């Protein structure tokens, strides 16, 4: 690793930066070896985790917050004459928690793209597009295709008439005030599906299909982003580049991305990389070289953006990009994009309803999702050893059983946690002193939720407080569980390599049961019966649980394999304490 590995899109002008990399490697003898991998957004975070991966990565601004708050992006800190160079508002993108992470590039932002020859005069409005399909359909033709597949692409037409991801409210994104299930929103997916039913456009089109009818002369019209120019040029096709139609008279707001390079934390050639992106790439003379491989958009470096700025298709990607807005960059973005993918692609095939697949997005695009529970999960499954895949045996064994027997609703936890301030126990040395506190508390009718993790039942039963919920991998002692189990308290069991045996034992004789597993894939296992909310330990996992649900804040009251689960549970606590109220007693 004595030389630099680039990471970028497939999508992106690739080859281009392949050029730049060719001049640093004939001034400084440092080769440098450009790669597009599938999903590397995905695929970073694993390998940078442990070390490994690319020196610099390139994606839009959206996803490295992320990186970020894993550790995964060393700080830039280029000069005042640097940063002077960029406008200052691609800056504040890759800004995360006061420091830039990141060198921005180029401002993306999606437009209309329609054929010249088959339609002069493009719609301006969503509503006279199916009027315009079949009037092309007489003729062989179709009005309009795009990917349907990733929610970039229908984003801009959800968020048109109010739906919006993580509301903005005083200087930060609430990560609990999500949109994407309102009146807004529903109208917008819902005119694309019934694009889809009315046989307008196919729910499986994606990007290639999109791309290569509209530069084969098929379709009259595309959703894409400047990366795309390049190909409609080769392909003849006389192509313009204008406003994305309106939806019920407001205007598409496309979610705009900056694309950015970050510098590994691990990689060993920091400041390689740094005199690349600042003095290489950065220049006019570079961004050029990459720009006309595949279009970039609107740079960020000023002296080569006022070139851009005249051609008129950019001028239009600027136009789409200040009617939508610019992603946030906070980690739970990840969340969001995954929750919005399926939603449309449910309700895109009919397999859901666009009612049904907004409520899921909307449950999950806040809550915790399996991307910065990927680096904490194998962090710990290797530092103690446990078998990763006996987590997923345990994690599907606990579904199965669960699916015949005794369950409880997940919306009756959420009926008991929301809005209010639960308390969270653990099985720590002042239980009895806290749980005084909370008595004297609750007995003076401040009456509110209350999570105990496992060791605390017996702890609550001599003073006759029943918990509403309990953690529990029913690896102790269980009979002063069972016994709150009945006198109303609901029981997460979850899921565990070393807990298979209780799992099938005391489940089934147990009331009132939701299901938890660590296993981060379920989801993709389309497992129904279980969720992973997040969380090691019963006492973390319970804030987890409280946050997953909404709560409003969380109030708590409780070998070195021992004292290493310790760390863990703090390090997941301190977590949470930027998304909640964690207030300890
Ligand atoms: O579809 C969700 C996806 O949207 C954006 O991905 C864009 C990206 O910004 C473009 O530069 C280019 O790569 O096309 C992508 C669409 O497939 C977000 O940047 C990305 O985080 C998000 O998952």
């Amino acid at each position: 690793e004595g030389k630099l590995v680039i990471w970028i899109n497939g999508d992106k002008g690739y080859n281009g930066l392949a050029e730049v990399g060719k001049k640093f490697e004939k001034d400084t003898g440092i080769k440098v070896t450009v790669e597009h991998p599938d999903k590397l957004e995905e695929k970073f975070p694993q390998v940078a985790a442990t070390g490994d991966g690319p020196d610099i990565i390139f994606w839009a601004h959206d996803r490295f917050g992320g990186y970020a708050q894993s550790g995964l992006l060393a700080e830039i800190t280029p000069a005042a004459a640097f940063q002077d160079k960029l406008y200052p508002f691609t800056w504040d993108a890759v800004r995360y928690n006061g420091k830039l992470i990141a060198y921005p590039i180029a401002v993306e932002a999606l437009s209309l793209i329609y054929n010249k020859d088959l339609l002069p005069n493009p719609p301006k409005t969503w509503e006279e597009i199916p009027a315009l399909d079949k009037e092309l359909k007489a003729k062989g033709k179709s009005a309009l295709m795009f990917n349907l597949q990733e929610p970039y692409f229908t984003w801009p037409l959800i968020a048109a008439d109010g739906g919006y991801a993580f509301k903005y409210a005083a200087g930060k994104y609430d990560i609990k005030d999500v949109g994407v299930d309102n009146a807004g929103a529903k109208a917008g997916l819902t005119f694309l599906v019934d694009l889809i039913k009315n046989k307008h456009m196919n729910a499986d089109t994606d990007y290639s299909i999109a791309e290569a009818a509209f530069n084969k002369g098929e379709t009259a019209m595309t959703i894409n982003g400047p990366w795309a120019w390049s190909n409609i040029d080769t392909s003849a096709v006389n192509y313009g580049v204008t406003v994305l139609p309106t939806f019920k008279g407001q205007p598409s707001k496309p979610f705009v991305g900056v694309l950015s390079a970050g510098i590994n934390a691990a990689s060993p050639n920091k400041e390689l990389a740094k005199e690349f992106l600042e003095n290489y790439l950065l220049t006019d003379e570079g961004l050029e070289a990459v720009n006309k491989d595949k279009p970039l958009g609107a740079v960020a470096l000023k002296s080569y953006e006022e070139e851009l700025a005249k051609d008129p298709r950019i001028a239009a990607t600027m136009e789409n990009a200040q009617k939508g807005e610019i992603m946030p960059n906070i980690p739970q973005m990840s969340a969001f994009w995954y929750a919005v993918r399926t939603a449309v692609i449910n309700a895109a095939s009919g397999r859901q309803t666009v009612d049904a697949a907004l409520a899921a997005a909307q449950t999950n695009a806040a809550a915790m999702d399996m991307k910065e529970w990927e680096i904490f999960y194998n962090k710990i499954m290797e530092d103690f050893g446990f078998d990763k895949d006996k987590d997923v045996e345990s994690a599907v064994i606990l579904n199965n059983i669960l699916e015949n027997a005794n369950t409880i609703p997940v919306d009756k936890l959420k009926d008991i946690i929301e809005g209010r301030e639960v308390f969270i126990f653990g099985a720590g040395p002042s239980i009895k002193k806290h749980i005084n506190i909370l008595k004297e508390l609750r007995e003076i009718n401040y009456k509110n939720p209350i999570i105990v993790a496992d060791g605390a039942c017996k702890a609550f039963l001599e003073e006759n407080i029943i918990p509403d919920i309990i953690v529990s991998d029913l690896d102790g002692d269980l009979e002063a569980l069972f016994e709150c189990n009945r006198k109303g308290s609901i029981i997460v069991v979850h899921a565990h390599g070393d807990n298979i045996e209780k799992i099938k034992k005391y489940v089934p004789k147990l009331k009132n049961v939701v299901g938890s597993c660590q296993i981060p894939n379920y989801k993709e296992l389309n497992l129904r019966n279980v969720i992973n909310f997040g969380g090691f330990t019963d006492g973390d996992r319970c804030c987890f649980l409280a946050y997953h649900f909404k709560a409003k804040k969380l109030i708590l009251g409780g070998d070195e394999i021992k004292i290493k689960k310790l760390e863990y549970a703090k390090t997941l606590i301190n977590y949470l304490k930027d998304k909640i109220e964690i207030e300890f007693l």
